[PDB]
């Protein structure tokens, strides 16, 4: 047995991170096919990211102005192309590593692995999630270009690209076509984020897990309904639960015993009175980084 | 910034991962050059696990009870050998995807990234520590011969085999060359674990990693001794900490500008009076899996 927050295995992954220069600026990109990717401010300055015209510096550089390069080996790139805020560089080579892979822009919540990289080479992975408000609280160093995956059998589903750091410290960034998660845009500016509130239905995963594990002090003599759970999620900042989230819940619900009403009511419990200094699966506050499916997956 | 719990990459580690069966017993092989190594426990039954004799069971088997499966594609055993509670099964082919990699016997408090695999597949990677008791707090599911290793460059360092559940349910296993951690044996009963103590190297580093990520609350006015923070380190399971200890700080006392006594010494203070609902780096308590190589490596 046992919980612990798991990345997927990124070797897939590993083969297709490049290193891509413009001008004095380097940073990480995705050799698929024969395209990279990579985050469209390659072509700015620190000055330039003040206030940026992307076109117009876009308009500057010509095919010969990107030095993609894949390891120690070097790209040649015939042709270059702006898809929102993802540059795409079209090279001569299809990459041999790359494997069976799809776009895919998910949802938040959800969760998704990361390969950290610098000047294109892996450094590390680890998992997170995108919060209800479109940031990562993730470790980003030079990092930017690093992706986010899910892998489905053998075929690798990318879903993030990082691309800058927020004045909070928190991260955004991109889906594959360039389209970022939320209403940030890459410009070094202040930007908001909304309020980060927590996602409920990965913390009541979690205490599946919890229990599946034989963590169960927490589970109560109460339960309660949705409504009045939600009434009670809202003033604690809990993203409110709906009944597609119970039919998520419902392998757990049955391998446990426990119906998602009774352990709703035990996380409202929880919520109003504290875990009292005793900690659940290791951890002395609720997790809400695994998924229904995660804890499947994974116990 | 950001300080997340950071795995190695693993693509180096997939490639070297293959299928054991002997009997009806199938678990994880790694396989570098010319030799599968997995745990000898492979050719024991269930029943026989409650008081194996390890030599006269092996001694039943030739070189062709091995099934040795490397994806899709199947070894040829020419020659088995028990070293210590690993078996080395030597094979006709060399291992093309061997990297760089070294066996490594890493020391109580160290940490390493696992590849949590089944049936010679991997199926995730996470980072964890060598508790001061010789166990890992791990998620281990089938998941027997799965490996941790370090990354150093671009050579494996591998320090890890997985080979049982106590029945106290955290997990523990041998070096590359079969030398359990602790005082463990593979056989099924009842072995106690001594006690879990808090790997107090550990938490200053991460205390450290807090401070150069912004989270300064925990600094208090006070100073200590290393004899008196020791007898504080004692009284709540703390491993003791020595000069050596000290001196790896180094690097990080001089980064932050704080000294490491009196770190010890907000530490003392988080210790006897606790956190006060108050989280640090988004933990309500004392992380001690990250060692001071790690935290200068991410930050």
């Amino acid at each position: 047995s046992g919980f612990r927050k798991m990345a997927f295995p990124s070797g897939k992954v590993e083969g297709c991170m490049v290193q891509v220069t413009c001008g004095t600026t380097t940073l990480n990109g995705l050799w698929l096919d024969d395209v990279v990717y990579c985050p469209r401010h390659v072509i700015c300055t620190s000055e330039d990211m003040l206030n940026p015209n992307y076109e117009d510096l876009l308009i500057r550089k010509s095919n010969h102005n990107f030095l993609v390069q894949a390891g120690n080996v070097q790209l040649r790139v015939i042709g270059h192309s702006m898809q929102n805020c993802v540059l795409k560089l079209k090279v001569d080579t299809a990459n041999p590593k790359t494997p069976k892979y799809k776009f895919v822009r998910i949802q938040p919540g959800q969760t998704f692995s990361v390969l950290a990289c610098y000047n294109g080479s892996p450094s590390g992975v680890y998992q997170c999630a995108m919060r209800p408000n479109f940031t990562i609280k993730g470790s980003f160093l030079g990092s930017c270009g690093s992706v986010g995956f899910n892998i489905d059998y053998d075929c690798v589903s990318f879903c993030y690209m990082h691309h800058m750091e927020l004045p909070t410290g928190v991260h955004a960034g991109t889906d594959l076509e360039g389209n970022f998660y939320g209403p940030f845009v890459d410009r070094q500016t202040a930007q908001a984020a909304g309020t980060d509130t927590t996602i409920t239905v990965n913390v009541l995963a979690w205490l599946y897990a919890a229990v599946i594990n034989g963590d169960r002090w927490f589970l109560n003599r109460f339960t309660t309904t949705l409504n009045d759970f939600n009434l009670v999620a809202m003033k604690y900042n809990y993203e409110p639960l709906t009944q597609d989230h119970v039919d998520i819940l419902g392998p757990l619900s049955a391998q446990t015993g426990i119906a998602v009403l009774d352990m709703c009511a035990s996380l409202k419990e929880l919520l109003q009175n504290g875990m009292n200094g005793r900690t659940i699966l290791g951890s002395a506050l609720l997790e809400d980084e695994f998924t229904p499916f995660d804890v499947v997956r994974q116990c």
